[PDB]
């Protein structure tokens, strides 16, 4: 129905909420690969 | 057209599919920064 | 209004732009957990 149409919009805000907090956590993991392990 | 309108909804389900499997993989990388390298 | 309706579509393309570049960066961090630290 109509309400659900606009309700998919809030579900869409939810989807962007997931990507934003994933970029959030990612900020830490972002500076994780720069000094990795190597050699023997 | 109309069909494409609803087809953009399946495309949005695709977008959430990407973020969900990215959070999936992330679960592993999520416990990656806690014991990083350091010192000299 | 109508314009804003379609404007939410471009905002939606923005959302997929975030997840695509996050998968981009993630490709590097993806091969980060395979040789982590361990032991004493």
């Amino acid at each position: 129905g109509l309400p659900d149409v606009a309700s998919l919009r809030q579900q869409v805000e939810a989807l962007q909420g997931q990507v934003q907090h994933l970029q959030a956590a990612f900020s830490q993991y972002k500076k994780v690969e720069l000094f990795p392990n190597g050699g023997i």
